[PDB]
């Protein structure tokens, strides 16, 4: 394998962490390949669920607990902390909230969250690498409570970063927020990619095509598919009651990705940096409710 940049995996990984059996588990948790039979049963469908009141309440709770766990991870971001150490804290913070960490064994993903540094676009596997001053690192958290998943991520700076890191991260967060600002009933899912690509291209960045936002509720990934690039052909129109994520991945270089031999870590094929942000959204009559927002602070962590 020819690495595309300076990052390397740092092995061995710690043994898989158990979740106590008192925590309710999603269907894939005990499937030997991590497959989710409830997702597979819906595979080739474009139909979108209209959430009940009870469903909305379940989504509000799990998304609120997921933001609390991202904040725990945010507080740990400093030089010399390993991504494994972050994952261990996240795994304990999920169990403290009586939640299962949704990534753990999802299609055999081996950890409780994803930690993506620099050229990693997404799905990086927490490991023994200590964070370096100048890194950008994204932590992506998903929790499962009472049958509902809630998903969010932010990119953080490790100590002092360079101007290019600051622009990429800011522009990425602005792409997510301009897309959220357009959400309201009657809007097509395919329009959000136009908004995102327009702002990314104005700042000299590209938009990852291989990875997308998604419906989420009782399934971790379900309709709709939500591409982040322009002129995509995604199916569907927003309606009040729909819940989905928007999670754009924006890159310094070209948009092309490839995956490491571990089968999960997605990296820029040019080795340049990529950043991401994610929220879980509910469509409401006035626009949308950002279920994974912060409640006690105005800005994402990178701005403090
Ligand atoms: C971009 O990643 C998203 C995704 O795969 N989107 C669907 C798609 N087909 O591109 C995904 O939802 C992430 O947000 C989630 O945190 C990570 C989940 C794993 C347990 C699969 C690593
Ligand atoms: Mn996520
Ligand atoms: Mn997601
Ligand atoms: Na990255």
């Amino acid at each position: 394998y020819r690495y595309t940049g300076k990052l390397r995996p740092h092995y061995p990984l710690m043994p898989t962490r158990p979740v106590p059996s008192y925590i309710q588990r999603p269907d894939y948790a005990d499937h030997p390949l991590g497959m989710s039979e409830s997702e597979q049963a819906l595979k080739g469908t474009s139909q979108i669920k209209l959430l009940s009141s009870e469903d909305i309440e379940g989504m509000r709770l799990v998304c609120r607990l997921a933001r609390e766990v991202l904040d725990v991870a945010a507080g740990m971001i400093k030089p010399g902390v390993t991504t494994e150490e972050i994952d261990h804290a996240v795994h304990l913070a999920c169990i403290a909230r009586n939640c299962y960490p949704s990534p753990l064994n999802y299609y055999n993903f081996p950890k409780s969250c994803c930690t993506s540094v620099n050229e990693v676009i997404c799905h990086g596997i927490p490991d023994r690498r200590p964070l370096q001053e100048g890194d950008i690192v994204n932590v992506d958290i998903t929790l499962y409570r009472n049958g509902y998943h809630g998903d969010l991520n932010e990119t953080f700076f490790v100590g002092e970063v360079d101007d290019g890191a600051r622009k990429l991260v800011q522009t990425t967060y602005e792409c997510l927020m301009q897309a959220i600002d357009a959400v309201k009933p009657g809007v097509r899912y395919r329009e959000l990619g136009n908004i995102i690509q327009k702002h990314a291209q104005a700042n000299g960045f590209s938009v990852v095509r291989s990875y997308c936002g998604h419906g989420i509720h009782k399934l971790f990934h379900t309709a709709p598919n939500v591409p982040h690039y322009a002129k995509n052909k995604a199916v569907g129109v927003m309606k009040s009651g729909h819940v989905f994520t928007i999670e754009p991945m924006i890159c310094e270089g070209g948009w092309q990705d490839e995956t490491w031999p571990d089968g999960w870590t997605a990296v820029t094929r040019d080795g340049k940096r990529s950043a991401q942000f994610e929220h879980t959204l509910l469509v409401t009559d006035t626009g949308c409710e950002i279920l994974t927002r912060r409640l006690d602070s105005a800005r994402p962590h990178f701005m403090s």
